[PDB]
């Protein structure tokens, strides 16, 4: 409960919190009121929840990049500073506060990442991102470490995936508003894969963090370090001498840091926001309420001009608004959020090699498009003999990381067609067992139309089948040699010595054309006509259905382009599938032990079935309709595949 | 308003909240912070509104079973005690209050149902449930009568519904979860079946409730009864003789009573989790604490180690733990919650006839699947003459006991077709009026698209059709002899003796084929082209809509199975339609008076027209769909039908 | 937060707040609790959120229509006055704040608009309102106005609206309920159109507000106003002669003014709701209570029996009732305030000449069925050379003002098929981007289905289409000689002599049988088999699209027809669009500037293609569509076209 008479505020921990908590002790022996300054974990994400609910702190502090989101989702109350105010700080710095036309924050410093060395060690730093590797190779042979910086945060790792190309909602101006992403550009690549080999040829390690860097550094271990104004502090007492300098640059092009403003926001539920306007105004935007706050963590540029022209002539604050300038102002529209989440997640997997840098990037900039939901479910109705074992086996070993859930589902006697209860009962389960969400729904049942229950949220729907006949003498010899998943278990026929095509010849029960009528009724559904073997209808339902139901069809002998295209279009289920399948042994599961490829004749009798006809017609749909994606999908370079970059923006919004 | 500086306990009327009262008195004597227990009504419905604003009870004491969904919801604290604290508790009942890896209350005790019985009346209590009813027999005889128990409560009821099959979620291990719902098999039934013969040979009342059983046992008009140990308290002041013992077995085996442990949950929202740690801790968990509470009303077997000791060897509490012990610990999983509702509602519909048993748990079975809504809307656009007056008067009887609303849509001279603007202001109606959710409405409408319009949830469509000939024969006569549902209102044409087959042979126009064309337009929607008589593509759509927007469509001839299906995939909507339907008179309404059969060769002329062979394709579509849904959704046993159980569950669940 | 300990009171500013407060400090000196009276703005929509948080005042008041949501919402405590306090007020004014059968709010005073004029000025007040236009003649002669009232609010203008004819929930009784809301019929029109003349001969000014009126009346500028009893207060220190009389009437009949009961309801979040009833029933319900209130501005017929004696000999209040009573008491349903937001709209925009009073009125139809969510997305895929651009224009126009967003969509090298992971990433943006919400989306891009990708509420499709080949002629001659919008920019082909016909003969490129096939695929979608020029099947998904997934599809050469009905179906985009494009010059943008008719042998020879059949088939489809939804939506006039008024209610709804 936002407690009336007293402040509550909160502030990140690598901040000067101990200085910002004097300045609340001289607002408590000028005014009776008790401050109270916490720094907690995971603060940017705490705030929008505890505070949504009209609880939190009265105050609170973070760059501004996130503070858009807050005001649109009205947890931040908007700041009255009167213009005599509002001239003693820095113009530029109420833009960053300013969302909608308002001001929504008070502005409080500017912060941008520099290079910061050892004198010691690194007489003279580099200048380019290039000829790091060399010199850690010299410095290794003296026992320590070039380069060292927290690749947990997108924050570090930006500069230089910005550097030649990537960028995130441009500043634009005009009659018109735009809307363009892009860190999926060829910029954005050649940023992260110059990082990713940094740590191939181990001269960074894919998980040092901010800790890890710190100490290094401190502690003269590594000749460098990436980090902001708040860093100094720790530094100096390590008694390392160091320097704050320009950035690294990357094929000829600076390093360009989101630079950020540390701001304070009022909580709209506070019930304080007038002892708030006061001790923000009169004690810690004054020279002395700054200096507290700087003497125990750098702030960096103030946004109070009267402190800045002091603080102007430190030479590491000149760095800092060195590589400020070189880089640009973080946006502070809603979309920041999802944006940060699909960076850091896209470094993280690519550092670590479970995504390539191609696969990482192509998938964050899926993710940007939203903030990442919950409410996702993929249904996949798995058709027998199909390569359904593997792929859904790649879903069971990324869920735990990928956080999502997968669950299996068994129908007496393996029937394809539920009753009609059974539908209503597992739709409802389906989109109300919020728990299993996101999930990953699997098992032997055609095609259930949710539509039709009511639902608000569909599921997704995805599928792999493959050629009719040799999906049927697949399913033939396994009944009689098993497979290779749970070998121990004989199956029903184990030791018929009929061959495939000796059955056809002989025109026995499991090779009789009608059994060919298996992918058709598992697209076309629960309705009767879907199973009449041989029914037109059924397979202009089941093309229907594949085109309007489902999200993508791959056919069973191209797996991989397969799951290449569902870890760009469905990161959050897929994300690590193409490493995983390519590098992880149980990528073709369950094959059939024995098998005796058809007759050229066998087949060719085959062939002259109608049910043939029909189940091939659709195959052949399917596997143009799979080609066709893929080829819209992506572009080849070297037999290689790479997924092609987002190729639209919005133009002309009105208004502004 | 959660006021911070006191305690607001809420604890169910049964259980001893005097004695409660009393451990808060020892509470602000050492304190002085004042506690104040309630019990309302509702309880476990209360809370989780009361307290999802925000507000409510500090501490809410209710059995094991429902915290897992209030945890799910963020209205519990979790609780933080030392391991010496825990150490003084059974682990079996730290279990209980376990979910998703935290404790999120702290356990009292262990209750279970046991067969309380009147040693002089019932010297020697029956062993089994199926001598009970001879026993009644003489027992009636002397004015007294054999058994009485609450039959409103599920929890009374399940001990012998479970006894020879029934359950809910068993409890299982290893490297996945499992799910799956068991209320609709053989054991359910054998068990329910035998309590409502029970009903029907008056051995037992269907109304009788908690305080009817506890009256008449406490007033010695009753051998026994079923009830809890907060029940001994009153049996005790009877100055009844009476005895705790095991309960009766059913088909060879015991009575499975779901086992609930009584816990004490802290309010996420409350501002007084440690006053509420050390009341619960220091207080009520002490011998002295749970003393004072147990002489009001006996809590059963105490979570505290020190205090099972010695009520221990009260043979009661052996008759309690042996009962508990032949049963089953309670879940504490959200779906918990829908379990109950959906048993409550199917034993007593049941209890009183409304549902057959099958028909009453099947039901259960799909009113399991989620947590009851009001969100749904159901839309039958009625054909003419196809009992659709039957029809859409069961649901006007039905609803208001099934809580949902009727509504007639009446269109300007009864114009199938809407206009733009008025599909607009139907759909914007049927979505939003919240009020008259859940709905159902009925009227002379074509099919009409809900998608285009951009809404959230589509309503759910139903319709009945009959033979395209039969239908038109009927509104035929229909227009010239009336219906005898408002026999008083003379139709247009009445008294034309021009007979069908008469109109047919000198070529009239309401006989004419083009006015088979209805049924087709009708699915086919508010499309140009489906009201082209005759027109290919209409048929074709038609089809579509029948399949991929309709829920259900029966035929008039075949109303009552067709019901029966609704019944189970729609309890909501149609709980009780079968009986009400094979047993009101209001069953075959709006009879036309009087009719003549056409001619063999009169309709052997119809069936020439192009109009016709559609319209019968569309029909025998519908036919052979409805056959269909019905053989995968029944099965027969002397010419009766039975809806069969649910035929999936989900296994290999990953994470745990 | 709302304070325990006082009482904070909202009421609107035209009330007399200043005596309500003197009742408060009564109260104060009674029991020592301060009572706060405020009157903000837009008070009826301020409360309704800052109230849904567990926020705002203790005792809202305002008339009974609106209590009616505030109730169904749960923001409203009931109300618990004992029959003694009960049997002192008229039972009429409790039914006005009854709801659902609760008591929801305790009933103040009745009020109902009367005619005010000046005595010294028109000494006898006409008795219709057919006769004040001769009337404005004679004293704007002198230097005066006739009438002056507050055109802005729909309560003012309501009263002739229903004079003939227009009504909202009919108040009816029966074993049902009903539902039909009228202000689109005949005496709506014929009422707002005569509102409509007044101002446009210019006798009333279309934007005279409440202050306006008030102000010229009270200076004696104008002969006659419409107000409250609360307006008195006012003209009796203005020392205007004035006297308070019935409502001119309309066609023969009586003005209807909506009567409404200032009624005061209790916040149900309030923590004083006992001290809230004790103001109210021992305070403010008295006869020095309301004395004191009526004494700062007349309540009107106070609902207090005991102080109504006193007041009704007032002749003031006489005119109240008798107009009151020509009139009818406004209902409490939910629904009224979506009723009064369209009838605000609809006067606003039929007075100013923004929208014919046809489409101002249909749309108010329209935009009555619910009330307005920001939650909508247009989605345009407009096709080359339709017309499009005059078109997405006139959404450009309109969207300041309807308040809503428009966006174009870019897709690089303008390609129609988007990647499978770009159409995840548009999909995202579109049902996230809440901030452009309403939005309309418009670009070269075929038909999207949104269904396959889980979405909870798809976007609103609409599409304008011509003659395969008048477009293929157009888009000819387009890149050879420019367009008239960017006339600067010269065209890829500027300056080719080749004419159509030349291009035919000499089978050009350009000019290609399969440059036809584009509004097929442009409908078909993202398939694969779309783009296969001249497929069968692309032909069917392409009108199954453009009848399951469209909303409207209009014709290139219909595009005002077209304009007219998604002005009455989607008004919030839509109003005012049929006038901009009647009359703003930027109606036929983009024009090609030279161009050269096909020869009628050119045509015949294209006509030859099975390209152009199949594209021939589908313009004719979608045209003949269109022409059917415009017949079922209109009725012509002397050539004109209105909107049909709606043509469905509602009847037999169960329970009441
Ligand atoms: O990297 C993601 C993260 O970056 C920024 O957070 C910075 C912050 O601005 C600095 O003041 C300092 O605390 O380092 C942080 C990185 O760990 C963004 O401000 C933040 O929203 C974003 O999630
Ligand atoms: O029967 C439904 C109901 O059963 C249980 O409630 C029990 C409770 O556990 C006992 O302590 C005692 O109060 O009798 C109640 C039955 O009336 C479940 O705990 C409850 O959730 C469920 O709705
Ligand atoms: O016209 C729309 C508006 O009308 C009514 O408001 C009246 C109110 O009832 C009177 O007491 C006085 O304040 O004039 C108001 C008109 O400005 C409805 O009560 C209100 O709900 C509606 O929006």
């Amino acid at each position: 409960k936002i407690e009336e008479g007293k402040l509550v505020i909160w502030i990140n921990g690598d901040k000067g919190y101990n200085g910002l908590a004097e300045v609340g002790k001289k607002f408590e022996k000028d005014t009776g009121i008790k401050v109270t300054v916490e720094h907690p974990d995971k603060l940017e994400e705490k705030f929008p929840q505890v505070a949504a609910t009209g609880d939190g702190p009265d105050i609170i502090f973070w760059a501004h990049d996130r503070f858009g989101g807050y005001a649109q989702s009205g947890l931040l109350a908007e700041i009255t500073p009167d213009k005599a105010f509002q001239d003693k700080l820095y113009p530029f710095t109420w833009d960053a506060v300013r969302y909608n036309g308002k001001l929504i924050a008070y502005p409080i410093a500017v912060e941008a990442l520099s290079l910061i060395y050892n004198k010691d060690l690194l007489p003279n730093p580099p200048k380019t991102w290039e000829e790091i590797p060399a010199l850690d190779k010299e410095l290794k042979a003296k026992g320590k470490s070039a380069l060292m910086f927290n690749l947990q945060e997108p924050y570090f790792t930006w500069p230089l995936i910005a550097a030649d190309g990537g960028y995130a909602f441009k500043y634009e101006n005009g009659k018109y508003d735009i809307k363009d992403v892009g860190v999926d550009n060829a910029g954005a690549k050649a940023g992260l894969t110059f990082l990713v080999d940094l740590i191939k040829n181990k001269h960074m390690n894919a998980d040092t963090d901010y800790s890890i860097a710190e100490a290094a550094f401190n502690k003269g271990e590594t000749a460098m370090t990436i980090n902001g104004p708040w860093a100094w502090s720790n530094i100096d007492t390590s008694k390392v001498n160091y320097g704050v300098t320009v950035l690294p640059t990357f094929k000829g092009q600076p390093s360009k840091p989101f630079v950020g403003v540390l701001s304070a926001g009022i909580n709209a539920a506070s019930p304080n926001k007038e002892l708030a306007k006061e001790f923000l105004e009169n004690y810690l935007l004054t020279d002395e309420g700054l200096e507290a706050v700087n003497k125990d963590k750098p702030l960096g540029a103030v946004a109070l001009k009267s402190y800045e022209e002091e603080l102007a002539k430190d030479p590491r604050i000149a760095a800092t608004m060195e590589n400020a300038q070189k880089g640009e102002i973080m946006p502070n529209i809603p979309q920041m959020s999802a944006f940060w989440y699909a960076v850091r997640t896209a470094v993280i997997n690519a550092a670590s090699g479970r995504q390539t840098v191609d696969a990482a990037l192509a998938a964050a900039q899926t993710n940007a498009a939203a903030d990442e939901e919950d409410d996702v479910v993929i249904i996949y109705n798995r058709v027998p003999k199909t390569a359904s074992t593997s792929f859904t086996n790649i879903a069971y070993d990324l869920c735990a990381k990928n956080r999502y859930h997968v669950l299996h589902i068994n129908t007496t006697k393996n029937n394809p067609v539920m009753s009609l209860q059974d539908q209503v009962r597992f739709v409802k389960n389906v989109t109300s067992w919020k728990e299993m969400k996101p999930g990953f729904y699997h098992g032997h049942v055609s095609y259930l139309d949710f539509a039709k229950f009511g639902v608000k949220k569909k599921p997704i729907y995805i599928n792999v089948i493959r050629d009719p006949i040799e999906r049927l003498v697949s399913y033939y010899y396994f009944l009689r040699f098993g497979d290779d998943y749970r070998p121990g278990l004989r199956r029903r026929k184990q030791g018929d010595k009929k061959t495939f095509d000796e059955c056809v010849a002989a025109g026995g029960s499991d090779c009789a054309p009608e059994k060919l009528w298996l992918q058709i009724p598992f697209f076309c559904g629960h309705s009767s006509e879907c199973w009449n073997v041989g029914s037109r209808w059924a397979l202009e339902q089941a093309k229907y259905n594949l085109i309007n139901e489902y999200f993508l069809v791959g056919v069973t002998e191209e797996l991989e382009d397969f799951i290449m295209l569902l870890e760009a279009a469905l990161p959050r289920f897929f994300r690590g599938a193409t490493e995983l399948y390519r590098t992880g042994k149980k990528s073709h599961l369950r094959k059939t032990t024995e098998k005796k490829l058809p007759t050229a004749a066998t087949i060719a009798k085959l062939q002259q079935s109608e049910i043939w006809k029909m189940e091939n017609e659709f195959y052949e749909f399917a596997l143009e309709q799979f080609q066709f994606v893929r080829a819209h999908a992506v572009r080849e370079k070297d037999g290689e595949l790479y997924i092609l970059a987002q190729n639209f923006f919005y133009e002309k919004i009105y208004p502004k």
